[PDB]
C-alpha cells in the first residue's frame, strides 16, 4: 500500500524557546552571489521589500506599509525558493541521482520551479495539477520540457483523482522516480526558514511589527513565523484563507456553502503537514472579488504587477493592519506575478464573466462613454478599385482632396486602405511603381462599425486597430481613426 | 509645422578619445539601493549576468558565453531603464510638470515602462504602437492605466499613418502634453551609458572579447558601445538587425524581398538619432525562425525565460563568437520576458500556423508511442449511470460490479460527466453528501472525447489539458482514459 497522507500529524517537536543548536534539519544560511552567476538557478531569491504609498493611506492604514515582492525570481513565484531548496536537499541525501524522473503535484508555480531546475540539471519532470488552474502555466511548463497531468478541481485529496493520488499513482508506475512532496517536506518550511525570514528581518533592520501572508502549504508563514517568534517575537503573524478552504481557525470562519474559489494558490481541503497553525496569530478570510479587485489595483496605482494570491493578501492587510498606529509597520507577502494571470483577471471580459465586475461601476467613464457615432457627424469618403495604380491613386485622392481612399471591389468587399501619405512615401522611397498594383501599399487590418454604436466601443477597437470603418449589413459610411474621436472630444472640451 | 524627424542626423559632437570630462550632458552614476525601495521603479536596474551553460557548448563556442538578463526589471523589458532616466531627466529639466500628458511611441515595452512610472508618479500615459505588436503588452497597458492607440504597421515612418507621426497629432491636440521621443533623447542612451555599461564591466571586472546586441532604437548598443570603446576598448561590439530592417551596413545587407517580420521590438525602417552606427564594429541579420528557434531552445535548455529578441540575439552570438578562443568571453543582451509573447512563439500551434515548425521535425522528435491508435490500448467497456441516481446507490452498484469509475449518461444520451467510487466515498465520509442525495453534487464535469481512430499523441495533448477522456462513437463509450491508463500501456511495453 503506498500512498502517504498529506495532512498527517506533524511529527515535528520544535517548540517555541528551544536553543537553535537542536535541530536535526540541516540548514544553510545565505549567502553572496558571484558576479557572475552560473545558472539561472542562483537568481533564486534577495527579493525586493518595497513601501507600498497609496494603497496603505487609501485604506486608513497610519502605519508603514511594506510588500515582499516574490514574483522577481526565476520562475516568478515564490516556490521557486522552495523548489530549488527540496531538490538540493535531496541531492544531499543521496535520494536523488542525476537522469532521475521527478513528479510533483501543484498549484502550479512549484511545479514551474521545479520544472525550470530539471531544464537546468537534466532531470525529467512530470507535473500534476488541477483542471482550475490558468493555461499560462501549462504553456510555461511545456515550453520547458514538463510532461503534464491534470486532476478534476472537484476531486478530494482522499480520492484516488486528486493531484496527490495521481502523482502517488504515477509514482508507483514509474521505475526511479521521486516524490519531493511540498506538503511533507521539512525543506520547503525550512527554506523559508533560512532565508525568506532573514531577508525580510535584514531589510527591516530587525524591527517589524504585523506580518500578513495567504497561506497554501504554509511553508511560508510556517518558517517566517517561526524564525519571526524567535528573533522578532512581538510581530503578529496574520494568516489568509480563501472561502471554502479549512485551513483557518476558529473552525466558525469556515463555515460557508460555497466549496470552489477562482484564486489559484492558495486553499486546501486538508492541513498540510508542513503547516504549523499554532504559530499564526490570526486568520483572515478572503474571497475571490476581494482578492481580483485589490491585485488590479495593486497593479494600478502601485506598479506591481503580481497575481491574484497577493491581492487577496494586501485585502486583508488593509483590514487587519487597522489597530496599528504611525511608527510601524506591516510586512505583505506578495506570492507570483501577472504571467500566469494573462488571460483572467487581466482580462476585463472575464472578471465580468465571473461576475466581478458589475457593468454599472460606466461609473468609471468618461462623459463621451455613452454616444454615438453618429455624433461625430464624420463625412462620407472615397472609394477605390483594387486593380487600380498608385500613380492614379495619387492623382485622384489629391484631384478630390481627399487623404484616404478605402479599397472596395465590384463584388463590395472592402480590402483595405490607401492613404496619400504612406503613397507618397512608398514611391519616393522607390519601394513602389506608379504603375505598381495598390494590393502592396495597402492597409489590410480595420474593422466594422455601425452609426449606432457607442463611442466606447470605438476605443476599444482603438486599443486593438488603427481604422474602423462604419457600415451597414457592404457599404462604407466613414472612416475613424483615433485622432478623429480626439479631435471631437476636445472640440467639445472648448464648448464649455 | 510639428513633427521632428525621428532619423535626423546627430548633433552630438562626442567622438572617440574626447575626456568625459567635455560632457554637457548631465549623469547619475549608479548608487546602492536602501534596504527598503520608496517604490517599485528604484527595482529597476542591477539586472543579473548568467552563464550559458548548455547552448554556447552545443554550437562549438570554445568561449564563455554570458546574457546579461535585463527581463528582471520592474517592467519586465530593458525599456524600463530608459523609461525611468526620460522621466527624470525631464523633471529636471522642469519640461515635466506634475499632472501633465506623456505621449509616446513605442514597439511597447518602452510603452510598459512609461505607463508603469505614470501609474506611479500620477502621470497620465498615452502609448502609440503598431498593430503588430502583442495582445499581452495591451493588456498589461490597460491594466497599468495607459491609453492606447495603434498604427498600421506597414506604415512609412514618413506617413501620417506610423506611430511617431499619430503620436505627434496626438500632441498637438492635447493641452500640456509631452513627448519625450526615446529616438531623439540623450536620455535613452545615456541611460544605457551610465548605468547598464557600468554594471557590465563591474560584473566582469572590465575584462571582456565580445558583446553582442540587437538594437531597436540604437540606444542600448550606443550607449554600451561608448562606455565600453572608453573602458575596455579592445571589445567588438556586434549589431543584431532582422531581415527586412535598413539599420545594419554595409546596405549589401539589407537587399531583401520582404517588408516585415514577426519579431517585436528590434528594426526600423530609418536611422533613429540615439543610433550611432559607427561604433558597431559588425552587424549580423537575423530572421523569425532562427530567433523563434534560439528562444524556445534558450528557456528549455537555460532556463531564461525572455523574449524573442534574445533569441535573435543569442542566434547571431553563436556564429560571431565562433572566432574567438577558450579563455575569451561574450556578453549577450536579453531585452525582455516571455510575458509579452505568451500566446504567440511559445504557442506551438502559433509556429506551426507560421511556418517555423515542420511537422516533420515534430514527429521526429516524438517518443515511438506518439503515433498509435487508441485502439492499441485495448481498454474495456464502462458502466453507465443515469443522473438522477443517488450516491449510497453509486457506491453500492460500482463495487458490487467491481467498478472504480462510472460515466453519468442520459436517456437521451448526454454524457454529463464522471463519478468516481473514491471521491463519492470520501465525499460522504467527510459529511459532504448524504446516502440519499443526488449524483451531480459529487459529479465530475469536465472531460473531453476522443475516438480510436484517434491518435496517442493527441491523447497526450488532451491529459495536458484534460484528466477524462472518453472514447466513443458518433451514445456508447468505448472506453475511458487518463493519463495513468496511458502509463500503464507504456511501461507495459517498456517491460517487453
Ligand atoms: C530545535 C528545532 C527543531 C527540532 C529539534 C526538530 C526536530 C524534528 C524531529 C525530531 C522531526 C521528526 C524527524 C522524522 O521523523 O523524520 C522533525 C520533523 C520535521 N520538522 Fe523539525 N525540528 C526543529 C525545527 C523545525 C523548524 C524550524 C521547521 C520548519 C521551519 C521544521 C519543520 C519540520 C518538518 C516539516 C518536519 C517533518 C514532519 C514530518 O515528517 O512528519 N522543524 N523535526
Ligand atoms: C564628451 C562627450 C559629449 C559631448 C561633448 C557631447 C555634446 C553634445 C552636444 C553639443 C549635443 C547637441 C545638443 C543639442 O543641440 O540639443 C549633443 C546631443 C546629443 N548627445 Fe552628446 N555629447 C557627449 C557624449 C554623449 C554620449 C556619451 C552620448 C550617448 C552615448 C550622447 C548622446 C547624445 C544625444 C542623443 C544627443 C542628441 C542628439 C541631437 O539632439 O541631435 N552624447 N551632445
Ligand atoms: C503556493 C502559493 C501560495 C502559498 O504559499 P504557501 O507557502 O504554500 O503558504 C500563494 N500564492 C501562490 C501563487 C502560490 O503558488
Ligand atoms: C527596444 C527593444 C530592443 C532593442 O533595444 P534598443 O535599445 O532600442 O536597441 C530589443 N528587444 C526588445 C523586446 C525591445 O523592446
Amino acid at each position: 500500500p503506498l500512498w502517504i497522507r498529506p495532512d498527517a500529524p506533524s511529527r515535528c517537536t520544535w517548540q517555541l524557546g528551544r536553543p537553535a543548536s537542536e535541530s536535526p534539519h540541516h540548514h544553510t544560511a545565505p549567502a553572496k552571489s558571484p558576479k557572475i552567476l552560473p545558472d539561472i538557478l542562483k537568481k533564486i531569491g534577495d527579493t525586493p521589500m518595497v513601501r507600498i504609498n497609496k494603497i496603505g493611506k487609501k485604506f486608513g492604514l497610519k502605519c508603514e506599509l511594506l510588500a515582499k515582492c516574490e514574483f522577481f525570481n526565476a520562475g516568478g513565484s515564490v516556490k521557486d525558493r522552495i523548489s530549488l531548496r527540496m531538490i538540493e536537499d535531496a541531492e544531499r541525501d543521496g535520494t536523488l541521482k542525476p537522469g532521475d524522473t521527478i513528479i510533483e503535484p501543484t498549484s502550479g508555480n512549484t511545479g514551474i520551479g521545479l520544472a525550470l531546475a530539471a531544464a537546468v540539471r537534466g532531470y525529467r519532470c512530470i507535473i500534476v495539477m488541477p483542471e482550475k488552474m490558468s493555461s499560462e502555466k501549462v504553456d510555461v511548463l511545456r515550453a520547458l520540457g514538463a510532461e503534464i497531468v491534470r486532476t478534476p478541481t472537484n476531486a478530494r485529496f482522499d480520492s484516488p483523482e486528486s493531484h496527490v493520488g495521481v502523482a502517488w499513482r504515477l509514482k508507483n508506475e514509474i521505475p526511479n522516480s521521486h516524490i519531493l512532496d511540498q506538503y511533507r517536506n521539512a525543506s520547503n518550511p525550512l527554506a523559508h526558514y533560512d532565508t525568506t525570514a532573514d531577508e525580510i528581518l535584514q531589510q527591516c533592520d530587525g524591527k517589524l511589527d504585523m506580518l500578513v501572508a495567504s497561506v497554501g502549504t504554509g511553508g511560508t508563514i510556517t518558517g517566517i513565523a517561526r524564525k519571526l517568534k524567535e528573533k522578532c517575537p512581538g510581530c503578529r503573524i496574520i494568516g489568509v484563507d480563501p472561502e471554502g478552504s479549512i485551513l483557518a481557525e476558529p473552525e466558525e470562519l469556515n463555515q460557508t456553502e460555497q466549496t470552489t474559489y477562482e484564486v489559484e494558490g492558495i486553499g486546501y481541503d486538508f492541513i498540510p503537514t508542513v503547516l504549523d497553525r499554532t504559530v499564526v496569530d490570526k486568520w483572515f478570510k478572503s474571497n475571490d472579488e476581494e482578492a481580483f479587485t485589490f491585485a488590479r489595483m495593486l497593479i494600478a496605482q502601485e506598479g506591481l504587477l503580481c497575481g491574484g494570491s497577493a491581492g487577496s493578501t494586501v485585502a486583508v492587510a488593509v483590514k487587519a493592519a487597522q489597530e496599528l498606529q504611525e511608527g510601524q509597520r506591516c510586512v505583505v507577502i506578495l506570492p507570483d506575478s501577472v504571467r500566469n494571470y494573462m488571460t483572467k483577471f487581466l482580462s476585463d471580459r472575464w472578471m465580468l464573466q465571473k461576475g466581478f465586475l458589475k457593468e454599472e461601476d460606466t461609473e468609471k467613464k468618461p462623459w463621451w462613454w455613452h454616444l454615438r457615432v453618429q455624433e461625430l457627424g464624420l463625412s462620407a469618403p472615397l472609394t477605390v478599385l483594387p486593380t487600380i495604380t498608385c500613380g492614379h491613386t495619387i492623382e485622384i485622392l489629391r484631384e478630390k482632396g481627399f487623404d484616404q481612399a478605402p479599397v472596395v471591389d465590384e463584388a463590395g468587399v472592402i480590402l483595405g486602405m490607401v492613404t496619400l501619405g504612406n503613397m507618397l512615401s512608398s514611391l519616393l522611397a522607390g519601394k513602389v511603381q506608379p504603375s505598381d498594383q495598390v494590393g502592396k501599399v495597402i492597409y489590410k487590418q480595420f474593422k466594422q462599425i455601425r452609426l449606432t454604436d457607442t463611442l466606447g466601443r470605438l476605443s476599444h477597437i482603438l486599443e486593438m486597430d488603427h481604422f474602423a470603418l462604419v457600415v451597414h449589413e457592404q457599404m462604407v459610411f466613414g472612416v475613424v481613426t483615433a485622432i478623429d474621436l480626439l479631435n471631437f472630444v476636445a472640440a467639445q472640451e472648448r464648448d464649455q
